[PDB]
């Protein structure tokens, strides 16, 4: 089960794919929003190899075509595929700074089009996207779904068996609970949270971050 895909609801699925790391399967969530104008995912994966299958397999299910993509940040889990986005013609929206960081970190770059909080609609399916502050990286967003309650935290949120930050080196740890406060503040009654690796999970996952941050 390299790529799988996991139901939310209707619409809104959960993509998940196991990277290979040092012969080590490593899972990474995103979001497949399915819009009568098309399929929206939140991140890509890890390279353009999963990303490829990915948009392959949710294509195939929903016999819909991916038209956009939602960055959360510039590392390869969710930047890794956008290569692939570019040359479909899928839109990769991100913050102006996940583009330049993703400038910097060798990909190609992303819209820029996403402000602290912007709202899109794809069809019927509205799509909120929130710059929370610095954590995981300078650039980390969030996606949330205010039809269905449903908070896309990437790397930002732990899922509950997460014991570990993950990697810190450009990190913003001592900010980081502040901006998970701030995603806690704004979004208050939280159906679903998908971290950005791990077991979906509630408003549980935001806790238990700042549980890990303190
Ligand atoms: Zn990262
Ligand atoms: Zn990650």
């Amino acid at each position: 089960g390299t790529i799988s895909i996991s139901q939310l609801n209707k619409n809104v699925w959960v993509h998940t794919e196991l990277g290979s790391f040092n012969g080590e399967a490593v899972p990474s969530n995103g979001l497949v929003l399915n819009t009568s104008k098309g399929l929206v995912l939140v991140d890509s994966s890890w390279d353009d190899k999963l990303t490829k299958e990915l948009i392959e397999m949710v294509e195939k299910k929903f016999q819909k075509r991916v038209t956009d993509v939602i960055i959360t940040h510039a590392h390869a889990d969710r930047i890794g595929g956008i290569k692939t986005l570019k040359e479909r013609g899928i839109k990769a929206h991100s913050t102006a700074l996940t583009a330049e960081l993703a400038k910097k970190n060798g990909y190609e770059e992303p819209l820029g089009d996403l402000q602290t909080v912007t709202n899109l609609k794809f069809g019927n399916m509205k799509v909120e996207t929130f710059y929370p502050g610095k954590g995981h990286t300078e650039d980390n967003i969030v996606v949330w779904l205010p039809q269905y309650n449903i908070l896309v935290g990437g790397d930002l949120v732990k899922s509950t068996s997460a014991k570990d930050l993950g990697n810190v080196a450009d990190a913003y740890v001592n900010e980081w609970s502040t901006s998970i406060e701030n995603v806690l503040k704004r979004y208050r009654n939280i159906n679903a949270v998908v971290p950005g690796h791990g077991e979906v999970g509630d408003k549980g996952l935001l806790l238990h971050t700042l549980d890990l941050l303190k």
